[PDB]
């Protein structure tokens, strides 16, 4: 594994953060592929892409993805002003991270249509401290593991539905875990 933390690793930003409890490894690879092996792990979330991103990036993917438990596979960033937090939700193990949230509409893209939702973070953790913030999701109608994510669909989406984007921030395909277990390996490009 390397260390929770950020940097560049050929060519390709990463971020890796777990919360200390154990049963996570990450690892970069050649290109832009990370691996991650989890067993009775605590949270945590990695993957490569970008920093900044951009709001018309054709982001593409591919490799495996199998969670046994909580878990996500998605394109994740964030924006600044406003502070946002967002998925592009393509996969996910034993729970949609939409249950519950109020949903603001559909889009299709890339081969599915995507239910989109705003949840709202209280006090939480965020790239600029603790803070009160929305989160935006589009979520994925037909699972995958590979595959390509036109942002802009998503983001255009989003705005016409009042869902404003600030400045990019970071803009990863990330494989999120919330004490589970699982494996994935995942080039981004």
């Amino acid at each position: 594994t390397i260390q929770p933390g950020t940097g560049y690793n050929n060519g390709y930003f990463y971020s890796y953060w777990n919360d200390g409890h154990g049963g996570v490894t990450y690892t970069n690879g050649p290109g832009g592929q990370f691996s991650v092996n989890w067993s009775n792990s605590g949270e945590f979330v990695g993957g490569k892409g970008w920093q900044p991103g951009t709001k018309n990036k054709v982001i593409n993917f591919s490799g495996s993805y199998n969670p046994n438990g909580n878990s996500y596979l998605s394109v994740y960033g964030w924006s600044r002003n406003p502070l946002i937090e967002y998925y592009i939700v393509e996969n996910f193990g034993t729970y949609n991270p939409s249950t519950g949230a109020t949903k603001l509409g559909e889009v299709t893209s890339d081969g599915s249509v995507y239910d989109i939702y705003r949840t709202q973070r209280v006090n939480q953790p965020s790239i600029i401290g603790t803070a009160t913030f929305y989160q935006y999701w589009s979520v994925r109608r037909n699972h995958r593991s590979s595959g390509s994510v036109n942002t802009a669909n998503h983001f255009n989406a989003w705005a016409q539905q009042g869902l404003t984007l600030g400045t990019m921030d970071y803009q990863i395909v990330a494989v999120n875990g919330y004490f589970s277990s699982g494996s994935a390996s995942i080039t981004v490009s």
